[PDB]
């Protein structure tokens, strides 16, 4: 069954991350077949000397000589860390010289949680281990790929990282699927910068070959419901959390529900735990367990609602089982089920037929910036990414009157401005609060806004580095928000980003510019959505970089880099509110076009009106439903 | 060079239309040598023996046996033609048996025109020969590859066939582009019927491996300035069309532009002809020749324009050379240059290279419903299609007060009330020409706009399969249209797209009802697009079919096909209008989704509220140029 493949690669030498299992194994196992040497990275040491012994037995199988030569490992190899990636190119290039393929397939599931349950810190984790990582390697092994005139990168993406132009929602997932669409979109927009010597692809397969993860989810619907319940009911209740909060602590569903003086969100919740519940699980009859009151409780404080951190001390804990082994089957069940019923082809692929079309894909030497699909035939949602668009309807409109709105930005002080104005001016908002980075963009924004701070309608913050603290502050002294708007604090970097041949790509976007890149134009909109979703903002609109006819062909670049890698987020958070009857609205507004012949004197002001009609959009609240008294 | 192939696709029939050349000659020779036997279908017989005596050599030379049992040749075979795919189908399967590839390759130029010179009949030739063909031969088929238990459709399409949600202009190739669109949006929405056993892929190869073609984008470019003058002069001007051609009589560029009474469109085109001409080229000093002027006759004649048929039989010719080689070489060098510039790799592939990229791919069995690029990377224009919106400016708004408004359609009777209204009721339409198919369908629009037929401000015309003779009814009777919205006559049908594995297939719909679904759906959209561009409208929506939650699975599969391969013919005519510099602004506006279950009592007028915004968004015209003697 190797006939086909042997030769296919002869003296090619490729480099695998994430080589010891999976797919990864495998593309270095068939790449070893088809005569390429491979070095093959993973963390675990055991698992990576079994993968080369099995690959070298079935080298020498099959013909070759001195197998030790060409199948080599680097373990302990934790791509996430930067000093570990030099480390393994200096061990690469030791070895075999000039890499060849860099096959970039390394990847961590993440966090695994909603994003208002996700620490700041994990999704940066994710960022570092499944997409900087990817540059990282890129930048390091490109200069002498470029050298000798020939050259390979193939990001190892996801179906769930979207395609070119709609984005794909990946609830509970939030920080994978943007690091997946980073991988394609990084492909995308380095293919013109680095051909004609090197090739750059992603691949992105479907699908390939539990209870207690079912049991979370249930766990995630018993949590997300009596926060949706909580939240709601402190909005329209004099009482305050801390006091509906306790209302909870009997832990008796039964009792809540019959509590006349019960806010009716809690109370109707009651009744539907009792009806839809399982009266063989204890989550028929008790609201929760110490596990999700603790998370509970997190989530409350993480949106800057005031209780006591030992308010579940004394929480009655329920008998097992919480869910019944029916309860948590039936959800086992219909996950895999929703997972079979995407296939067209109504059957798994294997890890070795998607690595095969890979091996074969790579002898391609036609494409570059692509994202091809060894596997596919995928019934599954789709959000196309953006478009023609008006403004929202009068009665929408007039619900801005005496709304608290928050702007966050510095950098696009225009933008900012006008905003600003609009909401105060032809809304009548009660008050903006103005979020910037540093005092001079304070500065910068009250003395555009005098009038309006002069009067008391515009207030300024300086959140620095610490974007949630500052919310925090909007939180207790102005009130919550209801629109948010989230633009980014930085422009985009001005530098090459790719060398010229015979040069040492001194000036290149280096690995700590790519990272901060993420952390100024992805991971702030992150940490805005996580903090303002947790405090109960009625609706967010995030910005992505603006390019104008003065931006560098790098900066249209970078700012579409962002703008794919961002639609996964902005796609997958709204799924992921919606489905949880979260209330918030998320929707992402775009500032930049691909090319720069597409940017606007007149045209400007044109520009900058249609932003704010696309930021009004998104942001005016429905009205309420009438009285059904009098209509 | 062939060892990686041999064995591939061993034991596998392959049916390859377009087989004597180009990419399906590669493809035949490559999957002949992987192991397949082929029948290579062309027109040509002597292209396709020399093919076949070529394909068997090298067979013979790698070591196979009998070579003539594993290539055989079908000549004279016109893929347009029903009945040649049947002759086709029978011969395959006497010489072979069962087919296990369909490779549809063959594939037409088309008419080489922009729409508003492209006959109907040429557009529809375009379809049957490029798409049709390509639904005929799967119909065909499909029945003994699924009764067999495996099976594989290859569309051939085109990157200039567009993406899975962004579509991409080819200008003066509506008619190519929608078949290569239709073909990638058959393998989308086909694959979830023919899995598990077939499955359905379209490539989309880039280019791969012209003073005559110059000098007629040259013609073309006067043509169009010509038509754009006249047509925009006989708006605001007292004279007839028919007065102001009799200024472009004397065939004198400098005299039009020193006449004091020519229309300022018409004197200002004669100084552009001036100052732009090549003073050695007799284009500078005249204003067309004869067979430029016959081809703007045919545009003002098909415009409903009145003039008569002899009114250039005395146009004075202009000496040769209309354009100089040096402006033919400069048109040639752009061309050749803009393709080039797409290229991320900087080389062009080659057929071979495209075909054994595809040979390789069609080894995966866990691919359906995708779109594989053999060849890509390139930077090329760009539409996503669809999307939130909102509504048009109300100063866009007031401009439809007076306003002539033309309406077509028959099936959708409560869209077409409603939008006769909005136009009337809320903006003051001077009146709406509603335009249906049949006596049947004008009787029931009468009766729901009753009030508005008895008060003159509703007319009726019934258009049968002549939509074009009814739009000159309109235009003479009525006046010419501002806004245009053109819906469907007719629904989806509702039969089958697969048949059982055990049953004959005999109520899938035929080959005849998918023509007949691309008449309605397609070139009905197409035929008036081009007689409302033609005739001067101001803008124009095409509406795609409609699903509701009642829609069956298929009708669902079927409007997503024609939402795709529609976005193609929208984005095409979009940037041929824009770059000839027509007036006419037109949009698509789908009333379809992918999934039943995002269909909407209350949501239903919420829906149709929706659409009317959309339509108005896309038909409301700009206010003009205020007066600057005074603002």
């Amino acid at each position: 069954w190797a006939e086909s493949l042997i030769g296919l690669h002869l003296g090619k030498v490729a480099l695998i991350t994430g080589g010891s299992a999976g797919i990864g194994g495998q593309i270095g196992r068939l790449l070893a077949l088809s005569g390429a040497r491979v070095m093959l990275a993973a963390r675990d040491r055991h698992k990576l000397e079994q993968m080369q012994a099995m690959i070298q037995s079935e080298l020498a199988e099959v013909g070759y000589t001195d197998v030790e030569d060409r199948v080599h490992i680097a373990p302990g190899c934790d791509v996430s860390s930067e000093a570990q990636l030099a480390d393994l190119v200096e061990r690469t290039l030791s070895a075999f010289g000039t890499v060849d393929y860099l096959i970039n397939n390394a990847g961590i599931a993440g966090v695994e949680e909603m994003v208002i349950d996700m620490p700041v810190e994990g999704w940066r984790h994710t960022l570092f281990a499944n997409l900087i990582s990817n540059y990282s390697l890129m930048r390091k092994l490109a200069p002498l790929m470029k050298k000798q005139g020939s050259g390979y990168i193939l990001n190892v993406s996801s179906y769930f990282g979207g395609e070119k132009d709609a984005a794909i929602p990946y609830p509970n997932r939030a920080d994978y699927a943007v690091s997946k669409a980073g991988q394609r979109a990084m492909a995308e927009v380095f293919a013109r910068f680095l051909g004609p010597e090197i090739q750059i692809n992603a691949i992105a397969p479907g699908p390939v070959e539990f209870a207690r993860r079912a049991r979370l989810i249930l766990e995630n619907k018993r949590l997300n419901e009596l926060h949706a319940a909580l939240i709601a009911a402190a909005r329209t209740d004099e009482r305050s959390m801390h006091e509906l909060v306790e209302l909870l602590l009997p832990n008796d569903v039964a009792a809540l529900e019959q509590n006349p003086a019960a806010p009716t969100a809690l109370r109707e919740l009651a009744r539907r735990f009792r009806s839809e519940g399982d009266p063989a699980a204890s989550s028929s009859s008790a609201l929760l367990n110490r596990s999700i009151a603790a998370k509970l409780l997190a989530r409350l404080h993480n949106g800057g609602y005031v209780l006591p951190a030992d308010i579940f001390a004394n929480l009655p804990n329920p008998p097992d089982p919480f869910f019944t082994r029916a309860q948590i089957d039936r959800e086992a069940r219909k996950v895999r089920d929703g997972i079979m019923g995407m296939l067209y082809l109504q059957r798994m692929p294997t890890e070795f037929d998607v690595a095969m079309a890979t091996v074969y894909y790579l002898a391609d030497r036609n494409v570059s910036g692509e994202t091809f699909h060894p596997s596919g035939g995928l019934r599954y949602e789709r959000t196309p990414t953006g478009g023609l668009f008006g403004l929202p309807s009068p009665e929408r409109l007039a619900e801005l009157v005496g709304s608290t709105v928050y702007l966050i930005g510095e950098h696009l002080t225009e933008h900012l401005n006008l905003l600003a104005r609009a909401y105060l001016e032809r809304y009548g908002a009660r008050q903006v609060v103005m979020i910037v980075e540093t005092e001079t963009g304070a500065e910068t924004m009250r003395r555009l806004l005098h009038d309006h701070v002069e009067a008391g309608r515009l207030m300024t913050i300086v959140a620095g580095d610490q974007i949630e603290a500052a919310i925090d502050q909007a939180i207790t002294r102005y009130g919550r928000p209801g629109p948010v708007v989230c633009t980014p604090f930085r422009p985009l970097p001005t530098v090459p980003l790719v060398g010229r041949k015979d040069s040492d790509w001194s000036t290149v976007l280096s690995e700590a510019e790519f990272a901060e890149l993420c952390e100024h134009q992805l991971t702030h909109h992150f940490r805005v959505a996580r903090k303002i979703a947790l405090s109960d903002g009625a609706s967010l609109a995030l910005v992505t970089p603006e390019t104008t006819a003065t931006s560098t062909t790098e900066q249209f670049a970078l700012a579409n880099f962002i703008k794919t890698t961002l639609h996964a987020f902005t796609a997958t958070i709204g799924v992921e509110s919606e489905r949880t009857a979260q209330r918030i609205l998320i929707n992402q507004v775009d500032l930049t076009r691909r090319a720069r012949a597409e940017e606007p004197p007149h045209e400007r002001q044109q520009e900058l009106e249609r932003f704010i009609e696309a930021v009004l959009l998104v942001t005016a609240p429905l009205p309420p439903e009438a009285d059904t008294r009098y209509a």
